[PDB]
C-alpha cells in the first residue's frame, strides 16, 4: 500500500497524468492571457499557480520512487489538449475559457478531493494546497462567461457538445488506476457532473440545458 508494485504501477501513470494536466494548464492560461488583454495580469497569476502545482507533483512522484509514464499522460490529453489550440488559433476565447477553467478545473476539483482522503500525508498536504487554487481558477472562468454570457452562449453550447465527452473518456480511461489509488470511480463520475452542472447552473444555463450539456458527456 504505496509501496506495492500495485500501487506504484498505478501511480505512474496518475502522476504522470496531474504533471502533464499543470503543464498544459500552463500554456494553456497564458495563451489566455493574448488573448484577453483586460485581464492579461490575472491569467498570468493563475498560470504561474499552474507551474507551482507542476512541481509539487513532481515532487510527490519522487516521494514514493516512482517514475511517472509521461507516454502514456501525453496520449491522454491529445485529443482535448489539440482542441483547444485550435480554438487558440482561431480567437475562440469562450472555447478555451470553457476547456480550462470550467471542464478541466471541475475534473481536477472532483479527482483531487477523492484523491485528499486516501493519499499518503506528503501528497495530501500537497494536494491541498493545490485544490485552494483550483477553486479560484474555476471561479476566474465562470465569472467571466457569466458576465458575458449572452455573447458567448452559443459557443459555449458548441464546445461543450465538442470538448465534454472527451473528458469523459480521459475519466473513464482512469478509473482503473485510480480504483488502485482507493479512489471509487463511482464517486468520481458524480462529483464532476455536479460540479459542472452547477458550474453551468451558475454561468446562466436553464435545467433543460443543463441536462442536454451533460448528456453529450454521459452518452459517449
Ligand atoms: C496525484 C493526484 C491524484 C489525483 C489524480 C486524478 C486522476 C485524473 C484527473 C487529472 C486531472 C488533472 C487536471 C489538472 C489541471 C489543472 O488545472
Ligand atoms: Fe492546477
Ligand atoms: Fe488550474
Amino acid at each position: 500500500d504505496f509501496q506495492s508494485e500495485s500501487y506504484k504501477d498505478a501511480y505512474s501513470r496518475i502522476n504522470a497524468i496531474v504533471i502533464e494536466g499543470e503543464q498544459e494548464a500552463f500554456d494553456n492560461y497564458n495563451r489566455l492571457a493574448e488573448m484577453l488583454p483586460d485581464q492579461r495580469d490575472e491569467l498570468h497569476k493563475l498560470a504561474k499557480m499552474e507551474q507551482r502545482h507542476m512541481k509539487g507533483f513532481m515532487a510527490c512522484g519522487k516521494n514514493l520512487s516512482v517514475t511517472p509514464d509521461m507516454g502514456f499522460a501525453q496520449k491522454y490529453y491529445e485529443r482535448l489538449h489539440e482542441n483547444f489550440k485550435a480554438a487558440a488559433a482561431e480567437g475562440k476565447v469562450v472555447t478555451c475559457l470553457l476547456i480550462q477553467s470550467l471542464i478541466i478545473e471541475c475534473f481536477a476539483i472532483a479527482a483531487y478531493n477523492i484523491y485528499i482522503p486516501v493519499a499518503d500525508a506528503f501528497a495530501r498536504k500537497i494536494t491541498e494546497g493545490v485544490v485552494r487554487d483550483e477553486y479560484l481558477h474555476r471561479n476566474f472562468g465562470e465569472e467571466w462567461l457569466k458576465a458575458n454570457f449572452d455573447a458567448s452562449k452559443a459557443e459555449l453550447e458548441e464546445a461543450n457538445r465538442q470538448n465534454l465527452p472527451l473528458v469523459w473518456l480521459m475519466l473513464n480511461e482512469v478509473a482503473d488506476d485510480a480504483r488502485e489509488l482507493g479512489m471509487e470511480r463511482e464517486s468520481l463520475v458524480e462529483d464532476f457532473m455536479i460540479a459542472y452542472g452547477e458550474a453551468l447552473e451558475n454561468i446562466g444555463f436553464t435545467t433543460r440545458e443543463i441536462m442536454r450539456m451533460s448528456a453529450y458527456g454521459l452518452a459517449a
